[PDB]
């Protein structure tokens, strides 16, 4: 994978302390659309590796970070810059719509 796996213990240093933007995928194994989002984000992570880090947070095993960002729908993608969420995307939007969302902010 070109995405990084992040956990409640690594969240702050892998995502909140990053020097570049990080797109975090809150996913779960019971969430069928999580299975559509996954290969899209592997492609974006590979294609945009110089500009953007893409991280995956499994809410099944990392409840603190999901609760901390008030995640209630899966998938939720949050783009972080400088320790702050800057955009929140809920549901599977498809690659082209994600690239548009990332186009101005990255």
């Amino acid at each position: 994978s070109a995405t990084i796996k992040v956990t409640d213990a690594s969240f702050a240093t892998d995502v909140l302390s990053s020097n570049k933007p990080v797109l975090v995928d809150f996913w779960a194994t019971w969430c069928g659309p999580s299975k559509m989002v996954a290969p899209v984000l592997e492609e974006i992570a590979t294609e945009r590796a110089t500009d953007l880090t893409v991280a995956k947070l499994d809410v099944d095993t990392n409840p603190e970070t999901a609760r901390n960002f008030q995640v209630v729908s899966i998938p939720t993608l949050i783009l972080f810059k400088d320790g702050q969420p800057v955009k929140r995307i809920v549901g599977a939007k498809g690659k082209a719509a994600l690239l548009r969302e990332l186009s101005d902010v990255v």
